[PDB]
């Protein structure tokens, strides 16, 4: 229903004080929105170009890989349709398995071009984002990464790494995170990059 | 990779602080802290009397659980799911339920369908997203429907904090957590601390 309109009113009025740019509020508001924790609004951190980077990739019909079963059935079949995206839960695939699993899935993504181009949402494993900024290090270029690992332990240094790798990414600051907020960022970014822009 | 697991769960026990949990309930509340990094969860979770143990005798007996979205569906552990084989039945976006609800909510299908077809009685429902699911399935154990334990964690701004006092106010054993938080996040890492406490027969070795 149209709750999801109100809903956002009643964000937007109670959010305060933002800075965010047209494009990228929009993002926010959705991760708010998603767990009724306002303190996104300070937490969540872009990158120059991160949405329209995003919006380009989705547009792009690009490939989604994720890092948690939760985020792939998370993601709307309606809204993933739109673009036609793919999602691609690596942690889970029969190969990575075969063979951390997390290494063995980026391997498995190194090996086939994968991270080039591909939006890449981090929602649980921290050692899994490290495997990408390095893989970053060697070449790797994608055109998304969703940095929102959520834990205590590799979270701080997997995101501080990520904010510093040559490529486009939107964080969730300190030790919060989680296939919640992937989530909501990915249905902010499809809404909008089917919105035009608005 | 355990190791790590066990390690984050000891952290979250040193930053916790003063809180006025049972030992049934704690290795709960810490979980959902764990799976959310978020400290608010120790003063927001509030147990019904029997919730727990009520937990641990229907995830033992074999029980269902319903949920209201895909990523507690997809969310929950099939490893842990396999210990007392508890089938997951996810109702909002069940093929009969979303069928009838085109026809004429499809929260009102979903519960409405649930209890048709004998799913309410014995089982564990967890909401983490329907806040209107949450109210129907109230109306729906005002006449006759007796779910083992129900976790009623919206999250939200539109019918949430009602629906929770709807839950709050029932006949039937439960966890909520109070206020506008809650979410998918949150069933599930409950539901694993069910799990974990029943296969460890209600003893907290975390
Ligand atoms: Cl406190």
């Amino acid at each position: 229903r149209a709750i999801e309109e109100e809903s956002f009113r009643i964000v937007d009025q109670e959010a305060g004080p933002h800075g965010f740019s047209p494009l990228e509020w929009p993002v926010v508001r959705r991760m708010i929105h998603a767990t009724a924790d306002f303190e996104y609004k300070a937490l969540t951190r872009f990158s120059q170009g991160a949405v329209e980077a995003g919006l380009k990739a989705i547009q792009a019909g690009a490939r989604i890989l994720v890092d948690a079963r939760m985020i792939a059935c998370g993601l709307n079949p309606e809204r993933l349709r739109l673009f036609g995206n793919e999602v691609v839960e690596l942690l889970a695939h029969p190969e990575v398995v075969a063979r951390t699993r997390a290494e063995a899935a980026v391997a498995y993504a190194w090996e086939k071009g994968l991270l080039d181009g591909a939006i890449v949402g981090v929602g649980n494993a921290p050692t899994f984002l490290l495997a990408l900024v390095e893989a970053i290090r060697q070449g790797a270029r994608p055109a998304l990464v969703l940095g929102m690992p959520v834990g205590f332990v590799n979270v701080l240094e997997a995101k501080r790494a990520l904010m510093e790798a040559p490529v486009p990414w939107i964080v969730t600051e300190g030790r919060k995170g989680g296939s919640t907020l992937v989530v909501a960022a990915l249905h902010a970014l499809i809404r909008l990059a089917a919105d035009g822009g608005v």
